[PDB]
């Protein structure tokens, strides 16, 4: 009878058309710790892609320290953490072995499978990111080329010694077939298939997954993707974005997503050049995050900073 | 009541373009095998960890394995003064979560007025800072030098402080009339960054860092840990290692204790042909040497053909 939040995607220092996101993720997890208050998690698990980058700025280790100490330690709630395609494993692992015993787990090795960590009752299974390459030399089996291949692979370590008598929730960061996608995502693959089949995960009474960003990719009763914390491309431009919130209640497992509201969104306005600069168009929010195609091909002196004058944070133009 | 004193490991160091860290692997792991032997009360690091306040993710990774080991698998407490190099939240992240297993990282100067105290000795933590940041926190003019802001500092702890205590200070500073090495920054902008012994006068002892010789300071009181390997051909043939500090009721007792590298810088004179028929004498052809010969004349490219028989020659100068 536990409470379990699923969050990912995170994306920490991420930067779109030259703009620093870092003013924005600071605002999203202030409401990100503020409504984790309210509800008192028995457990939080954050489902990988938390740094953009393997080199992630001074600043936005800040965030990430910040956010896991006000959760971790004077919220005092559990917390899982995986690591994803972006994540650079030993920056986000420096530490570990000091957190755990403040109940704060990090996995950056898809051999920790075999380890699951019994929380609440519950066991999570934790998976994080692998490409087939260094999946495929672990095992050392040739006959791994797809995604899927050594994902199910790395299933049939632990399907032996699972507990079916108890709630086996896996956390991983993969693409499931069938899940929409967005630009904020990296192909995984080269020119291979990248996604895995609904059926590898039979043995998991549960799944929490992070790497697509939209929340509903993947519409499932065992199967289903946070999404990432913000808008992180224009392709997402409008859809609302935010947490998961999941509670066991004897066996019976229920789900359902709570918006966040950003401090601004990103949205795409069409039309002709003089009606949005003489301000004869509707925008939901001036002060946005915007993408203008626009109409009038010559533009006299600066096309773009006449518009910043008007929308200050707009970001890229289309003619 | 064993004190183990080092500092200036300035992980990442670059050496005429190449860098160090295989080397200061080695002198790490032969650090706390000898941590083993003997069995210390405290380790204290004066400062200067990494080289750059950003450093490589092998770096950050040689800093979690050599603290754990001592930390966690020897269950030693450390203390963690941030020096001039390293950057202050790399260097603290994650240090709430390090004080339940005792290990105190210290990065603010403003820390000094709550010590630290372990087997009743009392620990003062003065990290670096420079004078522009000890002139906001006290809103004082009166401080231009680097020896009147370190004065300003002790002052807020001299009323509260029991004479009767052992009292320790660790810092990160430069003392009058020490020697220098080439591998030290200056810490000032152009005006004399010593200080005198006066200022540490209400101290039984002071564990110093910043000048790499293990000697820069010959003085009862003060004493200087030195850099743990040769960062530099200015310090070429100077030992090396870590101070011992043992006290049993009051009377305080300093050695120096030597770490042998695994490879040594020296400055090597004479004629091309001797030296590459190996008839002028080398410690170990392995070693990291700087060469000053006198053939110019007759070889193609004589670094290279060095390099077939020296494997890690670094400079060449020829008379
Ligand atoms: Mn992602
Ligand atoms: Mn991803
Ligand atoms: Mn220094
Ligand atoms: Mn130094």
């Amino acid at each position: 009878m536990a409470k379990i939040i699923h969050t990912a995607d995170w994306h920490l220092g991420k930067i779109l058309n030259g703009k620093q996101l870092l003013e924005d993720q600071a605002y999203i997890l202030d409401m990100f710790v503020e409504k984790m208050k309210e509800e008192e998690p028995d457990i939080i698990v954050i489902a990988g892609d938390l740094y953009d980058t393997t080199y992630p700025s001074k600043d936005a280790i800040m965030l990430l320290e910040q956010a896991i100490g006000k959760l971790n330690l004077e919220l005092r709630i559990p917390i899982i953490m995986i690591s994803g395609n972006h994540d650079g494993k030993e920056r986000l692992n420096y530490g570990a072995s000091w957190f755990e015993h403040n109940q704060l787990f990090i996995r950056t090795d898809f051999t920790s499978i075999n380890s699951p960590i019994e929380i609440n009752g519950v066991n999570f299974y934790t998976l994080p990111y692998a490409t087939v390459s260094e999946m495929k030399h672990y095992f050392e089996d040739d006959t791994i080329e797809t995604h899927q291949q050594g994902i199910t692979r790395c299933i049939e370590t632990i399907a032996p010694e699972i507990d079916e008598d108890a709630v086996n929730i896996l956390i991983s960061h993969l693409t499931v077939q069938g899940g929409k996608t967005s630009d904020s995502e990296r192909p995984l693959t080269i020119g291979t298939v990248e996604s895995v089949q609904k059926g590898v995960f039979d043995i998991f009474d549960y799944v929490m997954l992070g790497h697509l960003h939209h929340p509903f990719s993947i519409e499932d009763d065992k199967i289903k993707y946070s999404g990432s914390l913000l808008q992180y491309s224009f392709s997402e431009a409008g859809q609302a974005k935010g947490y998961r919130r999941l509670t066991i209640n004897d066996g019976i497992i229920n789900d359902v997503f709570i918006p966040l509201k950003p401090l601004r969104q990103l949205e795409i306005i069409s039309g002709e050049y003089n009606d949005v600069i003489n301000e004869k168009v509707h925008v939901k929010n001036k002060d946005n995050y915007l993408h203008f195609k626009l109409k009038n091909m010559s533009h006299i002196t600066d096309p773009m900073m006449s518009l910043k004058q008007i929308y200050p944070n707009t970001l890229a133009l289309t003619n």
